[PDB]
Order: structure tokens, then C-alpha cells, then sequence
RNA sequence: ACGCAUAAAGAUGAGACGCGUUUUAGAGCUAGAAAUAGCAAGUUAAAAUAAGGCUAGUCCGUUAUCAACUUGAAAAAGUGGCACCGAGUCGGUGCUU
DNA sequence: CGTTTGTACTCCAGCGTCTCATCTAATTGCGT
DNA sequence: TGGAGTACAAACG
């Protein structure tokens, strides 16, 4: 018999339906097996799979990189301890050890409690003399006396461990923090160079530039307000180049500097400024201006006093906190004695004592303390500081995120240079320590694997271990840098194994220009004319017009080659460029000038050709750049056999374009078959979009194949799919390739099965036209009905009685039975919640390491179960230790399944069970389905919780009525329909009571939440008087009691009603467990009451 | 002015920064039998950031895939009759296994 | 009297900013 | 979101 399949793909559901030539759905008597006494069930060919949505890989990468950074930060300190290790034995042979025993409780320490000095008086003196680390950093920088080696190490480790951002290149001159006023010096120098004496207006201080939020709008407005400059060089158009990345990247200035580019004042600036060098300070002052605007912004100290600006800022940031605390204590105690014992003694409010010791941030502390400062007398300076957001600040606060590492380098350099003459091993290791601080792995070399990585691409110049001091002697940077881009670039589609040509490659240029000119006709343009036209026009003219100059040449005798011309300007040797014996040299150059960007690999690669052309040409070309990868490889256009490029260069009927030349002639048709070559699990990688659709496609294929398997393996006639978009074009190919695997008398496909695709406008119009209204809040049958209607409308459209069929449509929409299925799944993810709880005496705490007992150290909490196993055994009951037989359900967590699947018997024994019976172990994943009396179903959600399992089969008349009242005004859309709709809905009201009765009966049968039903009924009785719309708007909310899935709270007009949480897992240990196939038609029932 | 480089959505990979938690170290004092009472103080550091693994690397550990049962180490293959009259989570009648 | 267990009721969970590279695919400024 | 954890009072031996 003929039939068709309808489908409806989604992000969380896949409706499937089967219809014969008549639009009704067939039914069959499917067999069941197990230890039950049932043998058959009769089911309808309708269903709807449901599943959990997939997710993106981002959140895993964001932790993988963090794991790498934590694995490297320990190695840096390991190197530094190694350097000190030869001498530290003469001072404190255990210093590095107490620093590791520091974390753990006093009972488990092997050495003394005090980390630094190991005895009480010295530790107290140390904390008395240097209240923070910064008072030590500054002391070491500003001193000429021998420091103790422990202090030097402790200061150095702080900077090597915390080292600031690497985002600024070149040097920073520390004293430029003082010279922020040099705006007048800038305009002065601009006046000296531009002797026309531009405006020297000084009425606006640089302070307004530094203090403001100097966005482009603010920068421009403030700059133009202070200087209506007579030329752009004195205003924003140049000062942006002087203080920010250039928006005028081209034509940065027209008068000086060759009219050439500058971009963002990188380290490359020192050579990009050669345009100014060749034709000339206006451009020198930018350096000091930027240094000033940075340092004077971050540093609150004029550095003329000291070499260590940051240590000098933080001391003042500490002193003001002390001086304000001592004042505020006195004021609060004098004016409000009742608040003193709250603010300064609590640890729960947002007060000061709740800001140090609690978790309170700066923002909420100010929010709390503003009023007490405001209404009290004499606090004006505190109000000023608070409005500036500099009141009671901590040193290591959240906003240190902008300090650059040159400051740390400058401090460390002097720290070494003051002490090296007393401790010789520092003298010959300075270059090593400073290297440890500054060393960084380049972004294109990647992980330093040895072949085991799934990610790495690095290649080695030697088989040796990498350290900071010999990185470039072991990694071969050129090969890694090339592979970095070669890894990601895609392959040629026509022969899927060779790399693609760059867009600017010269062979590609010839190919394109020949393919263009061969189509010129007047009769096709013969070969000698090809040579003449190309040599005259395309090798001389920088933009040959499409039309005119060809006609000019024609009348004289009787789309661009850009890279050729750019090379012609870069190197003037005409016959060096225009020679075949140099084509394979220049092609490498055109590749290098697009494969690299860092201006070091280009030196690395071009250097072999330095003899072949003079210095100036080489230095000019080194700065050139190209970008873009094309479509075709070398093998497809040339080399493979005369080649195709030769045929294009030939004369006669070879003028046929590539796309036709390769296609018609067997001699060149041969390539497309000789290397023509794939399963779904890698074809799916070609699909664009998020994984959320890939999952739906994958499930849809399985559903289709298994439906075909059920139906006696006769192929379906038509398949209708639903989501001008590529994805729905790809899915059609995915289905039809598998379906039509059959070949005709010409060895090509036979269309056994047709694939069709629709758009939702038709089905929505059908809904509105024939009043098959959909309400999304009641039950999950809409997926199946949608799929069925898709199949109906698609088959009707492709075949093309409405006065006869609608009865069948009505009944199949009204059928009570629909094969809803939820996909079982083993859980994957993190072991437990991340928050490290404080120590508690409860035993739920999970140890954070092997030998850190949670009772003393705290730890994680609330782990997650992977799957649950039914176990039957004997357990030791009572003080008399009776080995009572027990049947029990146990949960296996993600952390444990590795051991469990390795050895179930010893794990179940370690749980405490004795004499467990092996073959009675069952695996029960999440969402396993159980059936109990009266059809009361429950799904497992964990070892100790359940979920509902039933669908409410509300009749069609009620959903039809509720549709006409869930929307009243917006639903109208037309007066002639509205009048009769209003006349209809008004003439009966008892349907509200019918809905209440239905919900009450269904809840009494299967939900068993009677208290909430009583509350609902009482509230409905209370509000019976309200108009019909007000009733309906919350009657729609009322079905949240009966819907499938985990229970959740909802609200009724004034009353919130809380969720009921089933927990009685014990009631299930004797229910009929159901195993289902994906479609749900094939079933297996295990009766747990026959076991144990 | 039709044109395409464009911004504005994503997908994937690599390189660095700033915080936040947890446990110790920073000798609280006085009057009282104690409970309690009065006052003083507060800003920093070390160690860990999925338990761990063997391939021993400056490497790997949260994405994707997964009813039963027979065979197969596994991949993988294979295993469940039809017509008719009716509907409250699917029934019944008939034929043939 | 002592124990297990059943219901109703809270309170809760790691986060923000940089640089670089490739791809797809639908969009618009105003190129002239 | 929806699941683990704490604190509370009644049925059963």
C-alpha cells in the first residue's frame, strides 16, 4: 500500500506522522515481550519525540585555557626557586617547605607554624615594620644596604607571580607622569615647525583632557573647543594619531611625511615613521603625551621623589584610609552612640565591619554609609571623597587591571642592581630572572606538545625539552608559523586533498584574464591577437577598461592584472618579472606576502633572495602585504594533462571557458571522476548554524529509517520536511541521497522517493481558515498534530475533497492516543557545585583533595548523579546485626562511574551491601518510565525525586472555546467575524465549570495534590463573579498543575500557589518498568515485583 | 547611477590580565567564679582552583555520541503477521502464523 | 518511651576586560 | 530553571 511520512523538525521536538493515500492513519497490533503476562498492544501511527537541547563548546575552552595558565604559573615559581636553591640552603634549608605546609591545619604541619621566620617575635616584628608588601618593595628599591635573602625572594616572587598586562609595547619612561602639562609644549613645537604661527590658545588646561572620559566625542569636542586650529595638524585629526589609534590611517597628514600611513603607534612605528624621516618635533611629542596620559592617570605620585611610583601610590592609598577611619570613629561615637555598636561590631550588615570581614563590596558600603555621613555634622570632606569614589579604599582592589608590566620591570631592575654586589649569583643571573618575567609563548606556536595532543601543531628543530632560555633554538618558528594558517584553510572542492591558491597569485591572474578574453568575439579572438592585446593593454595599463581600448586597438590595426603592475612598481626590472624562469621564484614571494603578518617571518623567508635584487627594492617589498585565499588549486588549472591553461592560451575551439572545457572533453572530464572521492557523522560537519539544529537533523534521520523498518521496508512515496535558507536545502539532500540509492540504464540515480519542503504560512492559514486553533499551554499533542497537518497539506499540494475529508481531520485531531516519548540520557558535566563552603560537621561535604578531610577544611557540596542502579542484597540491620534482605535503589555520581564500570561488585560492597546477586543489577538512566496502578506513571529524575508522566486529553470543544477567550481584542482582526464570535462565546458560561471538573477529576486520579486543588477551587469560587476574559486569562495559567515534566509554581488572580515536589521514590520499587524504542512502538516490560 | 567592501550576526582555535572563595600566619586588653560588661584593632601574604591519568609531555580531564536481547573484543549486523467494527491514554471481532 | 519517616517551608548556586587567526551568511553605505 | 540541603512534627514499634 502507498503511504507518506510527514515531519516537523525543531530545537526540542521532532513530530512524526504516517498517512496512507486516504488521509487517515493506520494502526497495527504490536507485540511486547518480557516477564509480564501481556503479549500485545494496539497503537496508532502518530507520535512526538522530545529531547534536551545541545550546547556550544565555548564554556569548555574557557576552562581549558585556564587550566593551561595555572599549569604554567607554577612552573615560573619553580624556576625561580631553582635559581635560589643553591644559596638558600645556607640561610634556611626549609624555607621553600614551610611555604607548602602553610595551608594545612596546625596538627598536620611538620615544621613550625610561622611561614617566614619560624618564630613568634620575628614574625610580629616583620608585620609591625612592613604592614603590607608595598612597604617592602619601596624599601628595597630605595635603599643601599644588604637585604636578607628571604625578603628579596619574597619581593621578587610577588612580581613574577603577578605581572600586569602585556598589551603595551616599547618602553615607558617613568618620569612622563609629571609632564602631562606638555600640551603647551606640543603647540609650541607645532608653532616652531609650522612657522605661520598657529593659534597658541592656552585657556584650557591639559587637566580637562586627562580627567575626562576621553572618548572620541569628548576628545574631539574638548580639543576643538580649546583649539579652533587653523590647520588639521593642531587639532583632533592629528592629535588622534598623537594619542590614539588612527582613524585617518591613510593620509595621516598631507604636508609632511610623504602623505603616507600610520595606524596605531606600534613598535613598527619606529620604521613606519620613515615617511616623515624622508621629507622633514610634531610627531615626537606623541610619545611623551601618551606616556603622560597613561602614567598620570594611573599614578597618584610625582615620581621625581622616587624610582618606584606604584609602591609610592599604594602607601598613600593606605594612609588616607587610616586617617579617615580614625576621624569617622570619633564623629559617629560623638553624635550617634546607638549606631557605633552596629557599624563597627556587626558582620552581617553593609557597614564597615561587614565590609572588611563580610563579603560586602565597595559600592554597597558607600550606598549604606552615605546617609550617616550626610545628616551628621562636619563630614563635608568625607562627602567630597565619597563623591570622588576614593573613600576607605583597599590596596589590592578590583580596578588594578590596567597597570603595564614595564613598571614591574623598572622596579625589579633596581631591586637587582642595589643588591647584586653582596649576593654574586644575582649578578650573573639578572638576564635570566628578567627573562622569566618577560618571556611569553607566541600566539601562533600553540601548545608545546609531543604528539599526544589533539590540538597542537608545533614542529621541532630538535628532540629536546623547552625552557625559557632556549625556546627559539628548539622550536623551528618558520614551520610552526606556516602550519598555523595552513591548518585552518580549506581544501579545493574539486580534488579534496590539495591546498588552494592565494587570490593575488599570478597564475590565477593569467587564468582569469585568459578566461575573460577568450569569450571576446567579432570570429573568436585568435591566439596572436591574444598575445598582442595582453602585451599592449593588460601588461601596461593599471585599469584596462572593459570595452573601449579593445575597440581602439581594433581601429588602430584596421578584469585586471593588478599584481603584475604592483610588482612592476615595486621592482622595476621588467624582464625579471616577465620571465618564466623567474615565475617559480616570484610565486613564492606572492605566497609569503600573504601567509605572514608579523614582519619577522617575512625577513626569515625572503633573505635567501637578497642577492638577486638590490637593497632598496627588497626593503620596499618587505613592507608590502596582501590578503585573501581563492577557489582553485594549481593542479586543477595547470600541470595536469597540454594543460588546461595551455588550452586557454591555445587558438581555435579551445577558447571554451574552463567550466565548459573541463566539462565536455573526456580528456579533461577525467579529473572530476579520477579523484571524486563521507557518512552522516562527518557530512553533518558541513552544515552551518548552531548544534541545536544538527541534533534535530540527526534524530530525524534515525526516526525516518526506523519508521521505514517498521512498515515492511517498502519505500515511502513522499517525505515532507519543515523547520530560501541553505539548511533546509541540505536536509533534502541528506534524505534523498539515502532514499534514492538506485541506478538506471545510464548508471545514474533513479528517483524512487521525492523530498518536498513547505513554509509555515500555508499551515497557519489553514489553521485560521478551518478553526483548528492551537493552544500551547494544555498538552504536548500539538507537535504530532503539526506534523500530521504538514503531511496532509504537502501531499494535497503536490497531488493538485474539502467537503468530505474534514470529518477525518477532526477525528484524527481528536484521537486520545499519541506516542509521546522522552529521550533517556546519561548525564555529563562537572562533578558538583563550585562554591567552596565553609567547614561544617555534616557528612555531605566532598573532599577537595585526597588528604583534606572536609570536617576540618571545608569542601564542595551537592554532587550530581549520572545514573541509578537497582540493587538487591542483604544489609546489617539493628544492634543485633540482622542480615535482612532488602531491595533498594542506589545512585551513581559522575565522579564514580569510572570505578563502577571497572568493578561493580567491589563498589556495591563498599556501599555496604552484602551478598548482592549479580545478574539482578539493572541500569536506570534519567527519565526512566515506571507504570503503577490506574495508569499513574512516574519518571525517574534522580535517586530521590520523581516527575509527572501523564498527558491531559482535553476534548476539542474546550480548547476551541478557550482559544476564543485567551485573546479578546487582539484576536478580532475583523468586525464581521467578531460579531458572530462574540454572539457565540456569550451564550454559554458553564464551560468554566466543565474545565474545573475535568482538572479536578484528572488530578484526583493521577496527580494526588489535593490540597492545591482545594486552594484552586476555593479561589475560583471566590472570583466566580468576574467577566469571562478575566477568568480565561488565569484559567489558561491553571493547567500548569497537570502538565508533564517537573512541577513548578504559578499564580491565580491574587493567590500564589507553590509547587508540590514528589519525593516518595520507595513507592516505585514494585512497579512495571517500561523499556521503549525511540519511536516507542517496540516495547519491553520488566516487572520488578518478580525479583527480590 | 549597480556595484561590493562592508558591518554585524554568529562558529572554531590559540595567547595574556584583574578579582572572588577555602584553611592557616598576623601574641586583643581590663573587671569579674563564670555567663557577661566595657574599651582597643581592621587594608597584607603563602597554598589550591574540578578528584586525578600515563603516553611522563611546560601533555590530557565539563562539547558531540548512548531502549532491550542474540552474535561479534568492538565497530557493526540481526531479531516483533494481516483485515474489519469502535474510542478516555487504546480496545474488541475475524483470518493466518 | 524511642525511632523512622512523612509533609510543608525556606534559601541557593564563580565573573569582568584585552590581542590574533580562519570560515559562513545575510546586510547595507554610498562607493562616484 | 528545578534539584540538592536544612529544619519540623506525626505514624509506628
Amino acid at each position: 500500500k502507498k503511504y507518506s511520512i510527514g515531519l516537523d523538525i525543531g530545537t526540542n521536538s521532532v513530530g512524526w506522522a504516517v498517512i496512507t493515500d486516504e488521509y487517515k492513519v493506520p494502526s497495527k497490533k504490536f507485540k511486547v515481550l518480557g516477564n509480564t503476562d501481556r503479549h500485545s498492544i494496539k497503537k496508532n501511527l502518530i507520535g512526538a519525540l522530545l529531547f534536551d537541547s545541545g550546547e556550544t563548546a565555548e564554556a569548555t575552552r574557557l576552562k581549558r585555557t585556564a587550566r593551561r595558565r595555572y599549569t604554567r604559573r607554577k612552573n615560573r615559581i619553580c624556576y625561580l626557586q631553582e635559581i635560589f636553591s643553591n644559596e638558600m640552603a645556607k640561610v634556611d634549608d626549609s624555607f621553600f617547605h614551610r611555604l607548602e605546609e602553610s595551608f594545612l591545619v596546625e596538627e598536620d604541619k611538620k615544621h613550625e607554624r610561622h611561614p617566614i621566620f619560624g618564630n613568634i617575635v620575628d614574625e610580629v616584628a616583620y608585620h609591625e615594620k612592613y604592614p603590607t608588601i608595598y612597604h617592602l618593595r619601596k624599601k628595597l628599591v630605595d635603599s643601599t644596604d644588604k637585604a636578607d635573602l628571604r625578603l628579596i625572594y619574597l619581593a621578587l616572587a610577588h612580581m613574577i607571580k603577578f605581572r600586569g598586562h602585556f598589551l603595551i609595547e616599547g618602553d615607558l619612561n617613568p618620569d612622563n607622569s609629571d609632564v602631562d602639562k606638555l600640551f603647551i609644549q606640543l603647540v609650541q613645537t607645532y608653532n616652531q615647525l609650522f612657522e605661520e604661527n598657529p593659534i597658541n590658545a592656552s585657556g584650557v588646561d591639559a587637566k580637562a583632557i586627562l580627567s575626562a572620559r576621553l572618548s572620541k566625542s569628548r576628545r574631539l569636542e574638548n580639543l576643538i573647543a580649546q583649539l579652533p586650529g587653523e590647520k588639521k595638524n593642531g587639532l583632533f585629526g592629528n592629535l588622534i594619531a598623537l594619542s590614539l589609534g588612527l582613524t585617518p590611517n591613510f593620509k595621516s597628514n598631507f604636508d609632511l611625511a610623504e602623505d603616507a600611513k600610520l595606524q596605531l603607534s606600534k613598535d613598527t612605528y619606529d620604521d613606519d615613521l620613515d615617511n616623515l624621516l624622508a621629507q622633514i618635533d610634531l610627531f615626537l611629542a606623541a610619545k611623551n603625551l601618551s606616556d603622560a596620559i597613561l602614567l598620570s592617570d594611573i599614578l597618584r605620585v610625582n615620581t621625581e621623589i622616587t624610582k618606584a611610583p606604584l609602591s609610592a601610590s599604594m602607601i598613600k592609598r593606605y594612609d588616607e584610609h587610616h586617617q579617615d577611619l580614625t576621624l569617622l570613629k570619633a564623629l559617629v561615637r560623638q553624635q550617634l552612640p546607638e549606631k557605633y555598636k552596629e557599624i563597627f561590631f556587626d558582620q552581617s550588615k553593609n557597614g564597615y565591619a561587614g565590609y572588611i570581614d563580610g563579603g560586602a563590596s565597595q559600592e554597597e558600603f558607600y550606598k549604606f554609609i552615605k546617609p550617616i555621613l550626610e545628616k551628621m555634622d562636619g563630614t563635608e570632606e568625607l562627602l567630597v571623597k565619597l563623591n570622588r569614589e576614593d573613600l576607605l579604599r583597599k590596596q589590592r582592589t578590583f580596578d588594578n587591571g590596567s597597570i603595564p608590566h614595564q613598571i614591574h620591570l623598572g622596579e625589579l631592575h633596581a631591586i637587582l642592581r642595589r643588591q647584586e654586589d653582596f649576593y654574586p649569583f644575582l649578578k650573573d643571573n639578572r638576564e635570566k630572572i628578567e627573562k622569566i618575567l618577560t618571556f611569553r609563548i607566541p600566539y601562533y606556536v600553540g601548545p608545546l606538545a609531543r604528539g599526544n595532543s589533539r590540538f597542537a601543531w608545533m614542529t621541532r628543530k630538535s628532540e629536546e625539552t623547552i625552557t625559557p632560555w632556549n625556546f627559539e633554538e628548539v622550536v623551528d618558528k618558520g614551520a610552526s608559523a606556516q602550519s598555523f594558517i595552513e591548518r585552518m584553510t580549506n581544501f579545493d572542492k574539486n580534488l579534496p586533498n590539495e591546498k588552494v591558491l592565494p587570490k593575488h597569485s599570478l597564475l590565477y591572474e593569467y587564468f582569469t584574464v585568459y578566461n575573460e578574453l577568450t569569450k571576446v568575439k567579432y570570429a573568436f579572438l585568435s591566439g596572436e591577437q591574444k598575445k598582442a592585446i595582453v602585451d599592449l593593454l593588460f601588461k601596461t595599463n593599471r585599469k584596462v577598461t572593459v570595452k573601449q581600448l579593445k575597440e581602439d586597438y581594433f581601429k588602430k590595426i584596421e578584469a585586471s592584472l593588478g599584481t603584475y603592475h604592483d610588482l612592476l612598481k615595486i621592482i622595476k626590472d621588467k624582464d625579471f618579472l616577465d620571465n618564466e624562469e623567474n615565475e617559480d621564484i616570484l610565486e613564492d614571494i606572492v605566497l609569503t606576502l600573504t601567509l605572514f603578518e608579523d614582519r619577522e617571518m617575512i625577513e626569515e623567508r625572503l633573505k635567501t633572495y637578497a642577492h638577486l635584487f638590490d637593497d632598496k627594492v627588497m626593503k620596499q617589498l618587505k613592507r608590502r602585504r596582501y590578503t585573501g585565499w581563492g577557489r582553485l588549486s594549481r593542479k586543477l588549472i595547470n600541470g595536469i594533462r597540454k594543460t588546461i591553461l595551455d588550452f586557454l592560451k591555445s587558438d581555435g575551439f579551445a577558447n571554451r571557458n574552463f567550466m565548459q572545457l573541463i566539462h565536455d572533453d573526456s580528456l579533461t572530464f577525467k579529473e572530476d571522476i579520477q579523484k571524486a572521492q563521507d557518512s552522516l557523522h562527518e557530512h553533518i560537519a558541513n552544515l552551518a548554524g548552531s548544534p541545536a539544529i544538527k541534533k534535530g537533523i540527526l534524530q530525524t534521520v534515525k526516526v525516518v529509517d526506523e519508521l521505514v523498518k517498521v512498515m515492511g521496508r517498502h519505500k515511502p512515496e513522499n517525505i515532507v520536511i519543515e523547520m530560501t535558507r541553505q539548511i533546509t536545502k541540505h536536509v533534502a539532500q541528506i534524505l534523498d541521497s539515502r532514499m534514492n540509492t538506485k541506478y538506471d540504464e545510464n548508471d545514474k540515480l533513479i528517483r524512487e522517493v521525492k523530498v518536498i519542503t513547505l513554509k509555515s504560512k500555508l499551515v497557519s492559514d489553514f489553521r485560521k481558515d478551518f478553526q483548528f486553533y492551537k493552544v500551547r499551554e494544555i498538552n504536548n499533542y500539538h507537535h504530532a498534530h503539526d506534523a500530521y497537518l504538514n503531511a496532509v497539506v504537502g501531499t494535497a499540494l503536490i497531488k493538485k475533497d474539502k467537503g468530505r475529508d474534514f470529518a477525518t481531520v477532526r477525528k484524527v485531531l481528536s484521537m486520545p492516543q499519541v506516542n509521546i516519548v522522552k529521550k533517556t540520557e546519561v548525564q555529563t558535566g562537572g562533578f558538583s557545585k563550585e562554591s567552596i563552603l565553609p567547614k561544617r560537621n555534616s557528612d555531605k561535604l566532598i573532599a577537595r583533595k585526597k588528604d583534606w578531610d572536609p570536617k576540618k577544611y571545608g569542601g564542595f557540596d551537592s554532587p550530581t548523579v549520572a545514573y541509578s542502579v537497582l540493587v538487591v542484597a542483604k544489609v546489617e540491620k539493628g544492634k543485633s546485626k540482622k542480615l535482612k534482605s532488602v531491595k533498594e535503589l542506589l545512585g551513581i555520581t559522575i565522579m564514580e562511574r569510572s570505578s563502577f564500570e571497572k568493578n561493580p561488585i567491589d563498589f556495591l560492597e563498599a556501599k555496604g551491601y552484602k551478598e548482592v546477586k549479580k545478574d539482578l543489577i539493572i541500569k536506570l538512566p534519567k527519565y526512566s518510565l515506571f507504570e503503577l496502578e490506574n495508569g499513574r506513571k512516574r519518571m525517574l529524575a534522580s535517586a530521590g525525586e520523581l516527575q509527572k508522566g501523564n498527558e491531559l486529553a482535553l476534548p476539542s470543544k474546550y480548547v476551541n472555546f478557550l482559544y476564543l477567550a485567551s485573546h479578546y481584542e487582539k484576536l478580532k482582526g475583523s468586525p464581521e467575524d467578531n460579531e458572530q464570535k462574540q454572539l457565540f462565546v456569550e451564550q454559554h458560561k458553564h464551560y468554566l465549570d466543565e474545565i474545573i471538573e475535568q482538572i479536578s477529576e484528572f488530578s484526583k486520579r493521577v496527580i494526588l495534590a489535593d490540597a492545591n486543588l482545594d486552594k484552586v477551587l476555593s479561589a475560583y469560587n471566590k472570583h466566580r463573579d468576574k467577566p469571562i476574559r478575566e477568568q480565561a486569562e488565569n484559567i489558561i495559567h491553571l493547567f500548569t498543575l497537570t502538565n508533564l515534566g517537573a512541577p513548578a509554581a504559578f499564580k491565580y488572580f491574587d493567590t500564589t500557589i507553590d509547587r508540590k515536589r514528589y519525593t516518595s521514590t520507595k513507592e516505585v520499587l514494585d512497579a512495571t518498568l517500561i523499556h521503549q524504542s525511540i519511536t516507542g512502538l517496540y516495547e519491553t516490560r520488566i516487572d520488578l515485583s518478580q525479583l527480590g
